[PDB]
């Protein structure tokens, strides 16, 4: 009907597929652009059978592009770290088709606009950073979504469930503070506000309040859970700065990020601003998941881990 037609790049990824998911249970005709030699295959016979329309593409292809842009209204994209600058290629088509209503380009992490990090994650958000003035200078409509710490993905990092080891590493002190949402939450959120004239051209916040937490706070509720007692390994602050200045690249990139979100406590370390818009305090009929239920899932059924392309 009148719902806008949402056109996603990197739909079959990590995050993207929730995005995808989420698209479509709210009754958005959706498009998924996919390379033809993708190995998401039989992901996109999934996305296929719920409503999808699946397009094979290279994102070299600008006639394609511009001629898929005339076709929707909401542009969403969910590459990875090392296709930041190829969203260029994206935005040269939205410029030229000229019709679409909103993008969401591939933040969905830190708030890299208010926040600084090591050298080698510092470099890659200035990437996210350029890609924002750059819709700025051309008056795209917009929303920048700061998703903070993908949950399950860091449950699975930090504490590694699906090991049966006694001991845990804590990053520094341990005791900064970072929130983390559900990846099934941020895609259905993000969908949401990508339509919401709440959302035009600001920055939107996931931060809902049951989901703040510290590394020794999560490691206490988890051994809870568990009924298991573990041995607490610190890394020292100077120690993980020390790697990344060593350890090569992209080995020194994960080092950075877990400075970042988990010493320094980048997703925490700062207030609202007037404009800012906490995406848990939109829809009264939605919520996001806690970290009790997470916890809970992964006690019962626990998503397997992942790590990011860098
Ligand atoms: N906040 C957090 O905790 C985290 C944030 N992130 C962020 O989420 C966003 C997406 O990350 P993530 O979901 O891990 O991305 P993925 O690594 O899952 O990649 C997304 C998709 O990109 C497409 N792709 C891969 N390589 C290429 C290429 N060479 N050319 C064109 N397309 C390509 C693939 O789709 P196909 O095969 O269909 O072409 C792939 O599924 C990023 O901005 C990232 O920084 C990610 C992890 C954690």
């Amino acid at each position: 009907g009148m719902k806008s037609k949402i056109l996603i790049f990197g739909g079959t990824g990590y995050i993207g597929n929730h995005m995808v998911k989420g698209s479509l249970k709210l009754g958005h005709p959706t498009y998924v652009f996919t390379r033809p030699n993708s190995s998401k295959t039989t992901l996109l016979d999934e996305f296929q059978s719920l409503g999808a329309i699946i397009v094979k593409g290279e994102l070299d292809e600008h006639e394609k592009l511009v001629e898929l842009m005339k076709k929707v209204d909401v542009v969403i994209s969910a590459l990875a770290f090392p296709q930041i600058l190829d969203q260029f290629k994206i935005l040269e088509a939205i410029k030229v088709a000229g019709n679409i209503k909103r993008f969401l380009p591939s933040d969905f992490g830190v708030e890299e606009d208010r926040i600084n990090a090591l050298p080698p994650f510092e470099a890659l958000i200035e990437r996210k950073r350029m890609i924002r003035r750059a819709i700025e200078e051309a008056n795209i409509p917009y929303t920048y979504v700061s998703a903070n710490c993908f949950a399950s993905y860091f449950i699975n990092y930090l504490l590694r469930p699906y090991d049966p080891k006694d001991e845990i590493t804590v990053y520094g002190t341990g005791e900064a503070k970072f929130a983390m949402n559900y990846e099934q939450d941020i895609g259905l959120y993000t969908i949401k506000v990508a339509t919401d004239p709440r959302a035009l051209n600001r920055v939107v916040i996931y931060r809902p309040s049951t989901n703040i937490i510290t590394q020794l706070e999560l490691i206490s509720r988890w051994e809870k859970k568990i009924g298991k007692k573990f041995k607490k390994i610190h890394v020292p602050e100077e120690e993980i700065v020390a790697l990344t200045k060593e350890l090569p690249e992209p080995e020194n990139i994960p080092i950075a990020i877990l400075h970042c979100l988990f010493i320094d406590g980048a997703t925490m370390s700062y207030d609202f601003k007037e404009n800012d818009v906490e995406a848990s305090t939109l829809y009264p009929e939605l919520k996001f998941t806690t970290i009790d239920e997470l916890l809970d899932i992964f006690v019962h059924d626990p998503p397997p881990p992942a790590s990011a392309a860098f």
